[PDB]
Parts: structure tokens; C-alpha cells; sequence
């Protein structure tokens, strides 16, 4: 809208004067704070636990291996996910509420492999 700029009239840097739908205490994270310990637990299982903590539907890839010790207090899985993700360098492919945790290694392997597995909507490919 013409707030100041009627050339490129979308107020980005110009600041969007947005109507407050009561943005006072409406923040939150994706998850709740978690306090838990997982000592000598495979990281693969940890990612699954984050999903089971109402943390979307995260599918840890088969190639997510390693073992890590977490001891968390007052840390939301939002934050903890980063600590975990950085520990073997993984990444997350988010498609909807289902996200896949894949190692950065497999991301690079996916570049080498076929990117477009689907060219028609037909589900085939039992064995990779």
C-alpha cells in the first residue's frame, strides 16, 4: 500500500504496518522445552524421539549414524535439534509436517543420484 513508496508499494524495508492480532504473548516455538538425558544413545534414535515429542513427523534416514550423549534442561527440541544436527552434520528435508533427517553426506550423494525420482505420479521403486 502507499505508506511512503508508491513505487514498489509493498512495504518491506518501508515497514509493514500490520494490524496486531494481539502479538503480545503469542510467540512460542515449534516445540516445548525438553529436559531429558540420553547418554550413549545413537543419534538416529534421538531424532525419532524429537518427532515423538510432538516434533512433527521426522524420519531419520538410515544413513544417520553415530552415538551422542545429551543432557538437556530447559532446552526446547527446536534448539536441541540444532546441537544434534551439527554433531554429525545432518540436514533436514522438510516437506510438509514430515521432515527427513539426512546426513549432509547423503545430501551430496543425492546430487550424484537422481534428483527427480518422480516424473509421473506412480509409486514404484521398492528397492533402491
Amino acid at each position: 500500500m502507499k505508506h511512503h513508496h508508491h513505487h514498489h508499494p509493498m512495504s518491506d524495508y518501508d515497514i509493514p504496518t500490520t494490524e496486531n492480532l494481539y502479538f503480545e504473548g503469542a510467540m512460542g516455538f515449534t516445540g516445548r522445552k525438553i529436559s531429558l538425558d540420553f547418554q550413549d544413545v545413537e543419534i538416529r534414535t534421538i531424532l525419532q524421539i524429537l518427532a515423538k515429542e510432538s516434533g512433527m513427523n521426522i524420519v531419520a534416514s538410515d544413513s544417520v549414524n553415530g552415538k551422542m550423549t545429551l543432557s538437556l534442561k530447559d532446552v526446547p527440541w527446536d534448539q536441541a535439534l540444532d546441537l544434534v544436527m551439527q554433531a554429525r552434520n545432518l540436514d533436514m528435508r522438510q516437506q510438509g509436517n514430515i521432515v527427513n533427517i539426512a546426513p549432509r553426506d547423503e545430501l551430496l550423494a543425492k546430487d550424484k543420484a537422481f534428483l527427480q525420482a518422480e516424473k509421473d505420479i506412480a509409486d514404484l521403486g521398492a528397492l533402491y
